């Protein structure tokens, strides 16, 4: 049911935060990343970042884009997680249902001491018995679609293979 999504996000948030402030950072950050990874659908998330060109890409191109984008996202935000590891989370008890009920958005209030709270919206769908997240928004801004313009400019100039090659170079 839709309420299961809220419960799972609450558990995910509790687990991630527990891992982060329970060990040395050098090992706790990798453990938190690895715990969180299978709860994201990076293929759907990459489709959202790339936009319309995603549908034209071959399977080999889609998979390469999703792999490199997952790595980019993890490098971009992993240290940021650790910075805010002492956060309060309050998950809005009711979720938002979209797309005929195939898409469940769970909202969470995240409180960093000294900071105004931010809405963190997780756009999920049911896969198996769990809910997997393919969009994350903070203060109403997606962390995912924010790449659409730049990825679009790279694709027009350099193609889907050019974007793949670009991401691979950014990931060092
Ligand atoms: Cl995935
Ligand atoms: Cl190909
Ligand atoms: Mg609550």
């Amino acid at each position: 049911s839709p309420a299961d999504a809220v419960g799972q996000i609450r558990q995910n948030a509790t687990q991630v935060l527990t891992i982060l402030k329970s060990g040395d950072a050098a090992s706790a950050r990798p453990k938190a990343e690895a715990y969180a990874v299978p709860y994201f659908d990076f293929q759907r998330m990459t489709a959202l970042a790339v936009g319309n060109p995603w549908r034209t890409a071959s399977d080999a191109q889609k998979q390469a884009l999703a792999k490199e984008f997952q790595t980019l996202l993890i490098r971009t935000y992993s240290g940021t997680m650790l910075k805010f590891k002492n956060a309060t989370v309050n998950v809005k008890d009711n979720p938002i249902v979209n797309k005929g009920g195939k898409e469940i958005v769970v909202r969470a209030e995240v409180g960093i001491p000294g900071q105004k709270p931010v809405n963190m919206d997780f756009t999920t769908y049911q896969s198996g018995g769990k809910y997997r997240t393919y969009n994350v928004a903070i203060e109403g801004t997606s962390l995912v679609t924010v790449y659409r313009n730049q990825f679009g400019e790279i694709i027009k100039a350099k193609g889907i293979d050019g974007l793949i090659a670009e991401l691979k170079a950014k990931n060092g």
